């Protein structure tokens, strides 16, 4: 299928920090997991990045709903790339929302 990338990040805690990133997020993006793990994934916006789209990022979260934007994110050598980024929260019995499930496809075609 279509190249994608997968990341794990933690609701629990308020700022959710990624707990677990597939191999190939950190070879999209040129981190490492001591640069990435229990770090909010914001470190990849940049100066392109539109901050409209990351409002819905952050709106949905806090709404702990889906949503699925289009961002400009920046590997670790500066260079950037197109984001297409998928979030879906993960829910325990009881409603409340656990961990936060991301699907990015470097989508520069
Ligand atoms: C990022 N992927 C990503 C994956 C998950 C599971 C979640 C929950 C968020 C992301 N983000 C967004 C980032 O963590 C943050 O929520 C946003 O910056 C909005 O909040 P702020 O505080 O900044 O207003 C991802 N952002 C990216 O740029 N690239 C991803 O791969």
């Amino acid at each position: 299928g279509l190249r994608h990338t997968f990341v794990v990040a933690d609701a629990t805690l308020p700022d959710c920090p990624l707990v677990y990133a597939s191999e190939g997020f950190y070879a999209m993006t040129g981190y490492g997991p001591d640069e990435v793990l229990g770090h909010n994934c914001r470190f990849l916006q940049g100066e392109g990045t539109d901050p409209k789209e990351v409002q819905k990022i952050r709106d949905a979260i806090k709404k702990g709903e889906a949503c699925s934007v289009r961002l400009l994110n920046y590997r670790k050598d500066g260079t950037p790339f197109w984001n297409l980024l998928t979030v879906t929260p993960i829910k325990t019995p009881d409603g409340r929302v656990s961990k936060f499930v991301g699907v990015q496809v470097d989508v520069t075609s």
